[PDB]
């Protein structure tokens, strides 16, 4: 697919950037450029290009506007020492945004022309791209939206595929920072049979009330428990979880199975292998509310911790739910949250050797 | 509020907008203007206005096109012979978008202005609505979608609702045909404390693969059962169900109760009573596929009916599930179904009296 590159007259000044750069928070200022490409059942993706960031254009009666069919992914790119611009495991969103679109009845993007159009909107955009060497870095959202008109419900003929930069520092209020949890009694994220392993927005938007709960039971983010039995542990807000049994070398880590509805996390799966290859001994089960208290309270479970590509890896402190509260230990990141953090992280800015193959040039 | 009007100086042709008239098909066509109203956190719903339809702009990062968070309704205006322009209960629709805000986080509009917002769209393309005598009209689609720009996970603080209207022809053009159902082996249409009492575009994205798969299996339209137990059931696509055993004077309604996440159809409201009117029992209980099947064809069971605003009423013939098959009594429409479906409609019409005072004018 051949991109055409319409350059923006009146970008951020070089003072502007450099402000931004330096107090970027989240999802709040966005670069020059955006990547464009259109669908139609009879040119399949086509007109694919870097345009200035700016307004685009639907039809009021544009199916996004009414039966939410969208999907969206999340990740990164970094700057590193010599020069070069980086991503964390692209080829992995590119296939999950693959697995999205097919939940919700939408065309697949070819994961080059989902690769490439990284490469395209880092090719304009590139010095918005933080420094090396520092937890800033440049968030990549990729979403794709029905645009055909029409109010009778079926699946759009017509689509968009977008994608934008946003400068990233630290997506929770201290990164640092342990945050307290609420146990969702009245809510679930998702059930058997529903939209939960897509990265679908309809998820998010039914989940703002039993976040709205969290603030006001006087927690920081909501869990949620299945939709099923009411019991078992599946995620923090939009974040999977992982609990740490015991300490040191010999620690061993513990996270809700992929049991159907739950979001396979790219940076949960990648925990689990540095897990393993830091020598922990790692496990994929339910777990419940009865065992996250009683082992927390004995003294088995050492941490708890969220992970997601936005905030990396944030500690959990303090729990509370229906039926209890217990805090986490010494209610402190934990040594491995930490450990693995820094490992991961470090991997991303090219501190540490990838192994695995991870990190994709973009330049 | 006052509404402002801004003229459409390109509006559709006599040639266009009759042509269009003698064969609208449904939601494929739109009038002349739209109502647009806005909202922010300082000055709340403001910029009430009427202006002609056109597409719209929204930022990149919009959270509706990332997250999901809009809602709509679905009504109709209808002329009648004494040349005023009525609703059907337009204020339950009104009272249904402010449950439908509560449960997605979004700013309740005042029913004072949804009801205004109909009037003054109808009073710019009155010309839109379709002639008096006959079963076509003029469907309203009023909506709200987040438009506050920002990737971080939030309630939006800025909105905005739209109203457009299509003109919609007699739903079924050759005499009423009956559907045939598959019942959701695979899907769920919501769960428990879910959002699947609120008219959320989610809910629909999220049923497009069922629906697929309902006419994979050979039918029409799909049927949902419930999350739970996967046995009671709920509704068909998005209309109510009802059962009719027995026939005559003494035949007996039988609907899913509203257990919280069923959707409070305004037709189905409306038709609980017009049973009621004629001397019909009713009940709203739970039915599982065991009973459905086993009193279809005892014979017990004489007919079914799916109902909602675009379709009034929609006859259900064939059932076919993952342990059977069965047809409704001769495969037809049932006496009940289409003597209620008659009265209903001649209600709307301006042809029965409307007891209940549920025909409001517009004009
Ligand atoms: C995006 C998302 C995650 C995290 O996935 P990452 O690939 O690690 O960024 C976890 N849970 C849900 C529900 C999500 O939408
Ligand atoms: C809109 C809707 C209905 C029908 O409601 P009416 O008010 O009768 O138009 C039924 N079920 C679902 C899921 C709906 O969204
Ligand atoms: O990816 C979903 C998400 C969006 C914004 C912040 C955290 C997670």
């Amino acid at each position: 697919l051949e991109f055409t590159v319409s350059a923006n007259t009146n970008p951020a000044t070089d003072a502007v950037r450099e402000s931004i750069l330096a107090n970027p928070g989240f999802g709040k200022y966005y670069t020059d450029h955006m990547v464009s490409i259109d669908y139609t059942v009879d040119e399949g993706w086509h007109n694919a290009q870097v345009i200035p960031y700016g307004p685009i254009q639907l039809d009021p009666s544009a199916i996004v506007l009414h039966y939410g069919q969208e999907i969206f992914e999340g990740l990164k790119a970094y700057r590193w020492a010599d020069g070069s611009i980086v991503s964390f495991r692209p080829e992995a969103n590119a296939a999950r945004l693959q697995s999205s679109a097919r939940r919700l009845a939408i065309p697949e993007l070819p994961e080059e022309v989902f690769i490439e159009s990284l490469r395209q909107l880092i090719a304009v955009d590139e010095k918005w791209v933080p420094p090396a060497g520092g937890e800033e870095s440049l968030y990549l959202r990729p979403f794709v939206i029905a645009t055909e008109p029409g109010l009778g419900v079926r699946p759009s003929n017509e689509y968009r595929y977008l994608l934008i930069a946003s400068p990233a520092g630290a997506y929770f209020k201290g990164g640092i920072k342990p945050v307290s949890v609420w146990l969702s009694h009245e809510y679930v994220r998702a059930s058997p049979g529903g939209t939960g392993a897509a990265k679908f927005g309809g998820n998010y938007a039914a989940s703002l009330l039993a976040q709205a709960q969290a603030a006001e039971m006087g927690c920081d983010q909501v869990v949620w428990l299945d939709a099923i039995e009411r019991r078992y542990v599946e995620e923090m807000g939009g974040m999977n979880l992982f609990f740490v049994f015991g300490s040191g070398g010999s620690a061993r880590l513990v996270t809700p199975e992929l049991s159907g509805s739950l979001l396979p996390g790219i940076t949960r799966d990648s925990l689990l292998q540095l897990a393993t290859d830091a020598g922990f001994a790692v496990e994929e089960r339910k777990i419940d509310v009865d065992e996250w208290q009683k082992k927390a309270g004995a003294g088995e479970i050492t941490e708890v911790f969220a992970c997601g590509t936005a905030a990396v890896i944030t500690p959990v402190s303090h729990v509370k739910h229906h039926d209890g509260e217990f805090t986490i230990a010494d209610g402190q990141p934990g040594e491995i949250t930490m450990a693995l953090r820094d490992t991961l992280t470090g991997i991303q800015r090219g501190t540490f050797a990838d192994t695995h193959g991870w990190m994709a040039r973009l330049n």
